[PDB]
């Protein structure tokens, strides 16, 4: 007996011109043929009755998320009124569970490929939680001081595999995240999470008052009353609003694979640089990425760029820069 | 009474995407609506009558040169059976004037702007010509020291910005080029020349006797005659061949704003550097020359580059390796 809560990402503007302008990351299909949100819920599917799956999300989204996901009954698409990131989603999503019955908590917008392991994981905490309550975590092996992500401080163990976490500080600034990935202390925060329904609720309740008194009577499938309910509610993510304030956090370390696909180098780490080729014709360049549309790219006297033709526009990035694509979607749709 | 010898070898693999084997760079309509040669013709009708204009190149451009140039007599484009540069070309031309017959040599894919000015530099030449006989060169200031050139060496004045060259030094390497350029002493070679038909054929004689002997009794609107003679020709320039090498060089300050328009970078130092709008989005980069299609692009994170969006494809360049975007030909050539 457990639930999954699929949370709709943000944006995909990192991954213009792929992506049309407003649209979620999660819609992308930059693997397979398939949605990043598709390979999530197929990969939930491995072990879960659909049923068991619920998928919050803005209300904008909720035709193409019955789209991409025909298995899914559409009572359990939650509507959200608007964007208010994901500690509201989580609250409502979360109170359709029972009192005893853990949530894991996933973004849409991942990749994880090794399914198996990941189950691995989730059946670990799992266990883990059974014993010792609390807010679950899943922890990455920090390879660089990221500031986009949250750190968790390895603290006591639990039991072999399985910690309780010193500290959990969202997005730190560049040499405090430095310093946390040079201690070997720290993990990076993947991002999903694990909980009783009841234990998270009363975490809120003390951690941010003002979403559980607002939404705790909110019936989430009545979209008048959540619409007024979310007006009244804080915009903030889990990470802010509870995570870094909570005495009850766990760690596990994850048993898999993973990226939350920030930008286009992300892409490339995936699949490698680009080879020379009838199409892509590559003078005094090393490291390039290049996606060819309907005609050749050629690349000269330059290294370390990406270069992506679509039908909406040609991106050429310097590797280091792709966060900064967000700019160009800023000065593109203003 | 005069003779204006067009020379249109046909370079152009540095335009791609734009330029094509079937259109090379002369036939470009870089600048205004029409080609670099069709301006070039434009020019030179200023004060000369088509039927003394004579073009020489290659077979393959030779109906597109009709349509370029529709008041040029059809025996007035001499077809070279193969590409052998300027030194033949000079001399097949230059046998078609009588022998006291100032013959004003110029190239196609050149970029001069003011013509009544290019107008009074010839005159002046052609008042030198008649009074101190030797090959006339036009000399342009120099402001960066440039390989590609050949550099003139100003000798003794023959009269106010008419010289006798002291050397003619084709191609030099950057330290060189450096110094002639640090000395104040030295001009650019434009490309261009004015000789009179008998002083030219006789100074391939000495400097040249490979060209001469093949080509002396040879009639060039024979095709067939000149395909012959052509194969025993070296392929060589005629500032290697000639001017390197003459003792009777005479050089004209040039009055006039030229271009030899060698790469995309030249078309950048004419036109500028491309401002930000709607099709060109720029985020941290500065001093891009971009060329859009039918789509808006986007440069984040490189400065000094070159983007060309064509039909036929993409350039992505560095401008200092403006250059080498030939090597993309000769790699979709297999
Ligand atoms: O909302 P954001 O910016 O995508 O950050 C969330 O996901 C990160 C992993 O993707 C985590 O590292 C963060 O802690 C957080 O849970
Ligand atoms: O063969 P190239 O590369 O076109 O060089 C010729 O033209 C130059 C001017 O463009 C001159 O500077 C050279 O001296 C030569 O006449
Ligand atoms: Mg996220
Ligand atoms: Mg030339």
């Amino acid at each position: 007996v457990m639930k999954a809560l699929i949370l709709a990402g943000g944006s995909g503007e990192r991954f213009w011109p792929l992506s049309t302008p407003e649209t979620p990351k999660q819609f992308l299909k930059l693997f397979g043929n398939k949605s990043l949100m598709r390979w999530t819920f197929e990969r939930v599917l491995e072990e879960m009755d659909p049923k068991d799956v619920i998928v919050v999300t803005h209300k904008d989204y909720v035709e193409r998320t019955k789209k991409e996901l025909p298995e899914l009954p559409d009572e359990n698409i939650i509507a959200e009124p608007m964007k208010k990131n994901t500690a509201p989603a989580c609250f409502i999503g979360t109170k359709l569970a029972d009192d005893d019955e853990p949530v894991l908590v996933l973004p849409a917008d991942h990749r994880i490929p090794d399914t198996k392991k990941f189950w691995k994981t989730v059946k670990k905490a799992l266990d883990a939680l059974e014993k010792y309550d609390g807010l679950f975590t899943f922890g990455i092996v920090p390879t660089r001081p990221e500031t986009g992500y949250g750190y968790i401080e390895i603290g006591e163990e639990l039991e072999e595999g399985v910690h309780k976490v010193a500290q959990f500080r969202e997005k730190p600034d560049l040499e405090t995240a430095k310093k946390f990935v040079e201690s070997g202390r720290f993990l990076w925060n993947s991002g999903m999470f694990l909980w009783k329904a009841r234990e998270f609720i009363e975490e809120v309740k003390v951690c941010e008052p003002s979403i559980y008194e607002n939404l705790k009577d909110v019936d989430p499938r009545n979209f008048e009353e959540l619409k007024k309910a979310y007006e009244k509610v804080p915009s903030i993510s889990v990470d802010y609003a509870v995570m870094e304030k909570s005495k009850k956090v766990r760690v596990v370390k994850a048993d898999f694979e993973w990226s939350d696909l920030g930008n286009w180098s992300s892409v490339r780490e995936i699949e490698g640089y680009t080879e020379e080729s009838d199409e892509v014709i590559l003078v005094d360049s090393d490291r390039v990425f290049v996606k060819t549309h309907n005609k050749p790219i050629a690349v000269v006297g330059l290294s370390d760029v990406i270069v992506i033709d679509t039908p909406n526009g040609i991106l050429i990035c310097k590797e280091e820069y792709a966060q900064k694509v967000r700019e160009v979607v800023k000065k593109l749709f203003r």
